[PDB]
């Protein structure tokens, strides 16, 4: 909500609106070049529908004083009467003001100012660019045909000017039949302006395209010189499309290329010794999957790091929050501490059949797994068989990092799971703060132990109370 | 395994059946806009040859009812003789319809709607963009040198119907000495087919390549209209061309220029660290060979490098086991135990007249040969003095680990080999977990030792025997 | 500092000379080769604005016999006369003299050799060269577009002497109307110096850009070969800026291709977990401000995260130490701790209207509000009445994350506002170990807490109280 | 060494002659079109200098019987003689001999083969072809200007044999003056070879660089079809040569294209809040540091993740063996015990101020400094002071692996650093193979202890009598 008799620039009546001008730019960027190049007074079809648009526009310029801007140094939408005034007169009142007279009132100060007057019109043309910058930013709109509308309208805004002045300068030429039009048709000064806009308009695309068939070419110096130009233009703006359209190209499919090269190199060295196909599957399996969860986890990760802990904590409070009370090692603590661990659990990504834990792991971390399947096995004389086979809300690795031992197991994943993370020394900080509750998880730590009636790691309950000794 | 009386899309005649329609695709491709540009009523050897294509995309658009069709929310073909004929008549059934009406027909209701209508059974190049649309995921296919093909021949289709269509503006013209092609040739409605074809296809070829000689050009503003489109048209078309061509030589070159990439950090490296250049060789000798051979897909070890243990070890196993119970150490012993035996030892390839373990040396590894040659030599009195040589499927150096006798002989490769490692530790942290079996390895080279009779083949006896006293 | 008469080649003073210099290298690169094609004998307009130029150029070529030069292998700047002169006098500096002759001179030993000659001042065109070598590597300068603006004056002097060379063999040649331009314009040895020179380099330009009109084109096989030569020469040129501007284009849109990578990660992330809409919000409205803010260069934590804590500390105790002396509770504590105790606060700008601390919320931090402006309000009986507001230099939250009380207030962000952030434990780990200074904090808060005289603010008082007895 | 009377393909001797035969390659790849198209029987003036290159190259089809090619599949040079032939008489000897005969033989065999006959000869471009493809992949060559030359002798050939066959076409018409050269000049076939060369090869190239002047264009069928398929060659190899530089120019400049703008970001940050210089190089005077280290260490873990270890330990063995007997710990060890550790001690870099180790960590792994000066320091209450510096020979990190503490003290890098490394695990499965050493480094560092003579030091040791209970 603002100020009353103000409406903000993103409002929606407003951004109708201004889309709607952009179609009267279009207009005026086709008119107002023509008017140039080929009249000579504002003959009446084309002066009624001119004045109108100069009144669509008039409307405008006191519409931008009732328009809040969004001020950058504070990115508030300053609504403040008296200061919206101020920096449109200081920037660009003036123009939007000079660019809206009507060629009529131009004319009674002077009859040699029709064209170069309404050339001025141009100046509505920011509004185009200023949309462009703005699509692009867009996400809703696809990148490749924005960046595509924008060289189409650039070009086929240079070839319709260039053709306008290069007939100018057959129009004002002393005799005609020495000019670059005047070479082929007799009297092109007799001819329909249709025809004559036709034949311009193809000698500059002609040009621009570097076909340049030789028909119609400059005649005297004059000519020769604006084409020197044009022609020069036309080199930098068609390397100027060409290195657009690489970069459209080559960076729209560069994502995929180290995806084929390993999953051919993968079957490429699978037939090369034609090893069965239940396991082709298995390993292209592991292959795309390991592919996914890692693009998963990096984009995930970048985006998270990129928020204040102030809102983080509200995304990684939502998702998990949850599932972290049935936990067994948790229940009974004071339901605040609980939200600091909740705030700090790195949720990575696991491909499946791979080693979260391995055996005699230094103690760092402990993981709490939200989702999937993973199974757990010891190493013994080189044969290891299941354990057991934790599942969605059971902690895993907890043992080791709390009594500074080695971890006892090793768990594999079976399907693609998603794990929490904690670091030992940061769980270890957090309980130092509040030690209000640092027995508390101590005691359902050991009646754990106790309420498995597992015997060879109950017997790695025994020696911890005499550590308790 | 789908219902009788139904084709699978997959089945092996039916692609062959697509692939010809495709071909015929082709066919009208060129044929339809040639009729729609330098023909006015059906003549013979065109007005026979279009409806036998007729007829055959006909027995197409019947036959597509028994044909099931996968979906992407089951992938599974759903052959049922309803849902089959109630996707094709709601999705397209009408449009390949009516673009196999023969054109017989169509002028018994309007002779002039002749090339026009004819130009409708373009409709089938839908056809031709589903087959490109199936080579480009594909992988016996360079996916670049498919969106390339594909460039071609849109290229080619371009240059033709704009040759027709600028024809037709030529002919239908009512002064015919105005015209692009009145202006060179005068009565260019007396010449052959073949000459009028060759002469717009000409034109539209010089044009579209920016060549433009200018010998043929527009005369009229009616041309001139044509040709303002043809050639924005072309801009956008070469601009298309050049970054995919673009796209197609980065990744052609990128292997070749990765290769010299890593021959140069190998000298960037052996240089900051004054290498000896003895030394300085035998690692450019061996990563020209790692590519040269990376190149072949022999060398894949990336395959294995990004995947877990767990399912590494399960295809390791399938290779090696084969192999290596032929052994005569490892010879009668429990299978579980030589299973992770073989998952723990990393595979080397070896150029060849190297030395992968010359003798007087710390018994520090031992080998499983599992391609190639090489051969045991001593260094008597400082002079080669060749051994038996050691064929695939055997070990080296296995006296010097399980007994700490520094090596006997040196080894060199004869040609290039590919050898199994396995060092001295790892393979200890193994065998003594579970000794109850390794004491069976112990007496398998013990009695492979009796099997050996020669004196320092028998000095293997005394320092074993020397262990049962020591 | 330098030795007497001698000045370094970094002077400011000189610099200005230098470029001055270059304004009159691009005079030469226009007229010598102007000469050689469209002049015969130095005639007046040209003859004496000539050898003004070659007085600035003999000057400067005494003047670098008191310039000194750097040293790749000292980076020091020699200043020696006997040292510096034989670094010139051995390097080029014969060529800067005989490029520096009159042509009245030069005129008089041969009257042939005067277009030829003042070619040889091309060799000026070093001074070019070495000027667009530093505007490199220099920060201040696009660096892409100085590599595009090098191949426009590339391309402008190529387009130009091309121009003078094909003149030159249609003058020489011995009947005129055989020529290039003798076939179009009858009497052109009779023309403006203006109009030859303006059609000589229209032809030129039509053939770099390859258009090619066809009215003016070799007639004879002298023309013919050059223009196979400037044809071929083309072919790489155009070639070669294509590349140029390739890679000019494709690191001017990375930033804003890259901000469109960000924001659609940052969606997908939201829609695999199915955030609320109203937190898949907050997500958006705080990557978008940190690109904008990030453009600004404010943003400026990507560089500061690079550097090891041990430096990293060294500027951010430079910044917010000036602004945290001022805070009341760290009010007279050693300077030490205040270092450290700044090192480990992090920043983190934040849109305005978004709640940083709600009400009632578990004590969790305590912020140091760096710039901007924000204010705390009450969610009281659902009417929100405004509290005196916080200003650039003061702390929030702090009585909560101490008294481990539910947060006091809210507090939202009137404008764009920066602070700084610490957790309860991270500080607290590091006062209890500096137990010695933290009650100077204990009693600088209740002291604090006296000088406020507020009905709750006071509660404070017997909600610490407890502290004392429990 | 080889048998006798056999020459290896890599003896200079030999490789000095294949590179003689290209260039008596590029002089064929002119003759050869040139004679198809201009003339039509074998003048004097280039029929004896081309019986001359047909005779060097009958000398090295004789020659190619006593060299030796390397087999592929067990990457020797084979030697036998009877093994050469065989290769070489079912490839290419057919070829290489039917385009030796020279053309004054297969006149008499028909008067109408010298223009096709001789087009045989180019099949000697396939030396050409295998020039390049050995020069790009060496590493003596600037791989920049290796493609620049392949592009420059491909369109060099392109437009000469197109310029050949053009003329032909005109030549062999039934009446001139319909051609695209009659056209022009009134009687071409009296004019010099050199002007109707030149002039075809002026045709040829403003058509394939798309000028297209137009003095010289088809004139009827035959003509327009082969500009058909020339023209649309062109615009491949056009693309091709584009595609071909866009790739030299971008995958040029793809590092530095990475790294300055992390330099500008410091700076123009530095500038945005103009802090001192002082401190603003200190900065700068890292990123590098932080980058040239980055850049070796990835480059030397690439080198050495590509070799076999029987190689490999010879790279370590060689570098670092000769100062890992200064070490006080591994003083007195078994000789060849003190290998196996050489081996397996990854060499890591470090940049200057920054902490290679950290305190209270739990023991992972232990390091030794080869060079640069490290000091040490301690987190007390938070005021560091430092407590020793060590050089090249020093360990540390030496105590809480091998006790299973966590970390003592913290190292930090007072200069660019390189560092060996040993994880823990690794250095105990070592130890725990040849226990015959196990006590003589378990002990010695005992005395390190008490020849240490700090009250704060042998606290540590103050636990180290009931660590032998
Ligand atoms: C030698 C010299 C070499 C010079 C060569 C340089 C190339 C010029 C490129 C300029 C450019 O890209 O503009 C930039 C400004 O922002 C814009 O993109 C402006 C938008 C164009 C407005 C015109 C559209 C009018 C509507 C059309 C109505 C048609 C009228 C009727 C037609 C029949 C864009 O830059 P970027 O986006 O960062 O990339
Ligand atoms: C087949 C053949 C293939 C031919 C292919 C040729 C293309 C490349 C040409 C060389 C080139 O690019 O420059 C190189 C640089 O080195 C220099 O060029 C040195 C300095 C040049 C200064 C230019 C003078 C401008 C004067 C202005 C006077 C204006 C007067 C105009 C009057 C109207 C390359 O650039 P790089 O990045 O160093 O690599
Ligand atoms: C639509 C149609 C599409 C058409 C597309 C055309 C593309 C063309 C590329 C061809 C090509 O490069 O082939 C290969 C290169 O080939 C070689 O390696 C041969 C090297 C040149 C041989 C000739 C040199 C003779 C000496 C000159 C003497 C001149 C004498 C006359 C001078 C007056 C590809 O190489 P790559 O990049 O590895 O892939
Ligand atoms: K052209
Ligand atoms: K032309
Ligand atoms: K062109």
């Amino acid at each position: 909500k603002l100020r009353r008799f103000v409406v903000s620039p993103y409002d929606h009546k407003y951004r109708i609106w201004e889309a709607f001008l952009v179609v009267l730019v279009v207009y005026t960027a086709w008119v107002s070049p023509f008017e140039f190049g080929f009249l000579r007074k504002p003959r009446p079809p084309l002066s009624i529908t001119d004045n109108i648009v100069n009144a669509f526009f008039a409307i405008d310029i006191i519409m931008t004083f009732f328009v809040g801007y969004l001020d950058k140094s504070t990115y508030l939408i300053v609504d403040d009467r008296k200061q919206i005034a101020f920096k449109y007169l200081r920037s660009w009142f003036l123009l939007d003001l000079v660019s809206t007279i009507p060629s009529e009132a131009a004319m009674r100060i002077s009859s040699q100012s029709y064209g170069l007057f309404n050339m001025l019109r141009l100046w509505r043309l920011r509004r185009v660019g200023a949309l462009f910058a703005r699509l692009e930013k867009d996400r809703n709109f696809n990148y490749f045909w924005v960046r595509c509308a924008k060289l189409v309208c650039v070009t086929l805004f240079a070839v319709h000017c260039a053709a306008c002045f290069y007939y100018l300068i057959a129009a004002r030429n002393s005799n005609p039949a020495k000019t670059w039009i005047g070479a082929n048709v007799a009297n092109f000064l007799e001819e329909s302006l249709w025809m004559r806009y036709v034949t311009s308009m193809y000698w500059s695309i002609t040009t621009l395209t570097t076909v340049g068939y030789g028909d119609l070419h400059p005649v005297n110096t004059k000519e020769m010189i604006f084409d020197i130009f044009y022609m020069l233009f036309n080199l930098g703006l068609t390397a100027y499309l060409i290195g657009n359209m690489t970069n459209l190209v080559v960076h729209g499919t560069s994502r995929t290329r180290n995806f084929r090269d390993t999953i051919q190199a993968a079957s490429n060295f699978a037939h090369r010794n034609h090893l069965p196909p239940r396991l082709q599957d298995q390993m292209l399996a592991h292959l795309c999957l390991k592919y996914r969860t890692d693009s998963e986890g990096l984009q995930q990760q970048e985006t998270l790091d990129a928020l204040p802990k102030a809102i983080r904590s509200s995304i990684s409070h939502f998702l998990f929050y949850s599932l972290m009370d049935k936990v067994y090692l948790f229940r009974g603590v004071s339901n605040d501490l609980l939200f600091q661990l909740v705030s700090e659990m790195k949720a990575e990504y696991f491909p499946p059949k791979e080693d979260v834990i391995l055996q005699n792991e230094a103690p760092t971390d402990f993981y709490i797994l939200v989702n999937g399947t993973a199974d757990l096995v010891d190493v013994d004389t080189g044969t290891e068989s299941i354990v057991r086979e934790v599942k969605a809300g059971d902690i895993i690795g907890e043992i080791g990092v709390l009594c500074y031992r080695p971890q006892l197991f090793t768990v594999r994943t079976k399907r693609l799971c998603q794990l929490l993370r904690m670091n030992r020394t940061t769980f270890l900080n957090i309980i130092q703060a509040n030690v209000g509750d640092g027995t508390i998880i101590m005691n359902n730590l050991l009646q754990h132990l106790k309420e498995m009636n597992d015997p060879v790691m109950t017997n790695v309950l025994l020696e911890i109370e005499n550590m308790l000794a």
